[PDB]
């Protein structure tokens, strides 16, 4: 368990990351929104290619990456991306492994 925040991650990083072959299925990095604003993303390399997710926050203290998942932290709304797949193709497993 252990998603690895990196909010200095480009969506070409991730990408490559994810997909790299450090992760066997479930990695997953929660970064900064390039696109959204003051929120986070994460990116999953589920089960082959990169698949990747907004966090809206509840501004005060909650991330949800959806209307039906969020949690007061990120790294407690993670917990439940594990155990629960609904908003994720597939379970959150380990880290998002790199090559350096």
């Amino acid at each position: 368990s252990e998603p690895w925040f990196f909010g200095c991650i480009s969506r070409s990083e991730a990408v490559r990351r994810l997909q790299a072959e450090g992760n066997a299925t479930g990695a997953f990095l929660i970064r900064v929104s390039e696109k959204p604003s003051a929120d986070y993303v994460l990116s999953v390399r589920d089960t082959q290619a990169v698949r990747h997710y907004k966090i809206w926050r509840r501004a005060g203290g909650r991330l949800h990456l959806n209307e039906a998942v969020s949690f007061l932290s990120l790294p407690e709304l993670v917990n439940y991306h594990r155990a629960q797949s609904l908003s994720h193709g597939l379970r959150l497993a380990a880290p998002c492994r790199k090559h350096e």
